[PDB]
């Protein structure tokens, strides 16, 4: 059977001997091989129909191309590759849901149920459509363990209430609400749900038909994958009631001076060329992601976060905002200025950062105005926490 | 400094391959220093750690932060604050339609829209004006195929706010007088929003000489990645235009009772950055400033010359290039496009057939399609050769 083997998984990125001992996975994740030789091979070949000695290596890229968004399906279990819509990252994908969908539909007075804990990608459209309509965002805060309240929902929930945008997994705590019983919430009133899977995508990735989301975006850069490309999945009948977005050639069918039509989804929803080199690249991480079991990985992953926080948490002034044993470790040493320490661990070959990490809001619920953040990946080892551990060690004796 | 042709041509690693590229036009082929350029970016962490690659990280960051300023240069741009990076000339010209025109534009307000646009520039357009119950105003062609710019001020209306017209037409190659027609609109107190896309690559707009509102053109027309655009808007339109996507880095403070953003440009770029394809169309830049492009122009729009004359010699013909362009749209009397690209292929050379994303142009040409082949500074005379035999051969098999 297939058991993760954490060596082999390191050997596939190029980057790592150089990287030093890397804990900022969850900004953007390395790249392994099978993305920049893909992406090496798109940019010195021919698009054109024309090969004269690397046809065989022009026909992987096409197929590659061409299987783009099945791989992204059968990642999220979508029930078929036309519910997948290509994307510059989560940002634009939330931004097109709210602008397409929400948009045409929401009248004044009608709620929009946002976390507290969004990243402003999940939280800034929303403020913008609303104004827009006169629809009113509403607050779902936290409970005691750092999560959206998802208990609390159903008393939120009113007669107005039309759109639900939550997070599967933070980008700060880590922390997963009940995505299934807040969406059946959701659903019981007649809402739908737009589900922030930028990190989730990479952890736990979502199935999309059991959990009955109706939207779900990420990007490509947080999973090992290529800047520029995002993902928007969408029930096909959802997207089949989206206007139109960004206009130009490819979304269209015909055009006059007197006005256009369109094609159908998903291709109603990408106007102009689209960003090729990013979908090939995607498709490339996602198959060779394929070979490697995402949940012994992850487990991984969390294993070595827990080895940190229980390090971390001997040292004096530690404090760790970290959820359900989560890959992210994000946490603040009293009485030591952040960027002091990230800089201190960058000398000593620690690569993590701080500050916000757009979720303003949710660091003003945690009462500060930023943390320090050390993201674990599977491509991460024990000797990367035992490393981390001993520079934050030196670091509190020499910031004194 | 020097234009030679075999030494810019020595820089692309796909010609071998390639064989006979003429589809330029649609999208260029790449230098070495773009492919290593994205191979290191790729190859290297983003991290704040370089245990043992630190020159190349360091060079990497050089080409991100100095991106914006080569596009100025390119442009002649005032600063490096007017370029807005975005996906595509498509994004480029939706921004400046939904977050400049769309609060501006009252009932009834006009929108000169030429009838050489490509899509990019016309859909967007119709879609605000619905949107805003303002009207599109068709700027026909004059008798040499170009937008007729002496005809705007008969079409120039009280109600007139905006003109979009293209530097360059992708089909005809066509470059309408610029100067004149911003005159005008400035006259009239309307903004201009040129589409770039081809021009850039061709003959890459002086945006204040020309006094340019807004400009647009593609990365990947321009021997650089796809997924990167821009976006050049003068400080004073950029500083009234309305955010765009909403979401990280284009905020400043962020609550549940509202947001505020940040300055252009970084007002209209939310979230994160495609920072490969910023780097990458950095690095294309930075490569091509070495060269003199009215050299490399020059050649390429020579072999286009005599391509058309040769392909003249052929019974049927007929073409729709403008002004010597290195692009050439054309037909055969008798033949199906589709056919003759194929056979084409099958004989070596890559070009295409098609609408090329402009339906009203072509409707006004009287044509549903047209071949097209466009030529680039690393062409050759053999290329041209090339394609006349095989432009023979196939008329053979169908003709
Ligand atoms: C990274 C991230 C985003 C935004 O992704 P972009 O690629 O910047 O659009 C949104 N939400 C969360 C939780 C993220 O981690
Ligand atoms: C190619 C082209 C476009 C579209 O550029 P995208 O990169 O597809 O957005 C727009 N206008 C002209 C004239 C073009 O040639």
């Amino acid at each position: 059977m297939n058991v993760f083997n954490p060596a082999q998984f390191r050997a596939q990125f190029p980057a790592l001997q150089d990287a030093g001992v890397y804990l900022d996975s969850a900004a953007t994740a390395l790249k392994p091989e099978a993305v920049v030789e893909a992406t090496q091979q798109f940019y010195s070949l021919s698009a054109g129909n024309v090969h004269r000695s690397q046809f065989a290596e022009a026909q992987r890229l096409t197929a590659r191309y061409e299987a783009a968004r099945e791989k992204v399906a059968q990642l999220l279990n979508a029930p078929d590759d036309k519910t997948i819509v290509w994307t510059r990252g989560t940002t634009e994908s939330i931004n097109m849901v709210a602008q397409c969908y929400a948009r045409p539909r929401l009248q004044p007075g009608d709620e929009i149920i946002v976390s507290v804990a969004e990243h402003h990608a999940n939280l800034v459209p929303w403020l913008m459509v609303a104004q827009q309509t006169g629809a009113k965002v509403v607050k779902l805060p936290l409970n005691a363990q750092r999560l959206p309240d998802v208990d609390l929902l159903p008393e939120l929930i009113t007669p107005r209430s039309r759109i639900l945008a939550l997070g599967q997994m933070s980008n700060v705590t880590g922390g997963c609400p009940d995505l299934a019983r807040a969406i059946t919430f959701a659903h019981s009133a007649g809402m739908v749900v737009m589900v922030d899977g930028a990190q989730g995508a990479v952890h736990f990735p979502a199935d999309v038909q059991q959990l009955d989301i109706d939207f779900y975006a990420f990007s490509g850069h947080k999973l090992y994958g290529p800047t520029g490309i995002g993902v928007l999945y969408g029930k096909s009948e959802l997207l089949e009631a989206m206007s139109p977005w960004l206009g130009g050639g490819k979304m269209v069918h015909e055009v006059s001076f007197d006005g256009f039509t369109t094609q159908s989804a998903p291709w109603k929803l990408e106007a102009g060329t689209p960003n090729v080199a990013g979908v090939i690249g995607l498709s490339a991480a996602l198959e060779w992601l394929a070979d490697y079991d995402i949940n012994q990985a992850e487990s991984w992953s969390r294993s070595l976060a827990t080895l940190a926080e229980d390090a971390l948490a001997k040292r004096p002034g530690f404090r760790s905002f970290r959820c359900q044993d989560s890959s992210l470790l994000a946490f603040d040493f009293a009485g030591v200025h952040h960027s002091d320490m990230v800089t201190l661990l960058a000398e000593y070959g620690i690569a993590l950062r701080a500050g916000q990490h757009c979720a303003q809001p949710l660091l003003a619920e945690l009462g500060v105005t930023g943390t320090l953040r050390a993201s674990f990946a599977p491509y991460n080892t024990k000797s990367d926490v035992d490393a981390l551990v001993n520079a934050v060690d030196r670091a509190l004796e020499l910031l004194v």
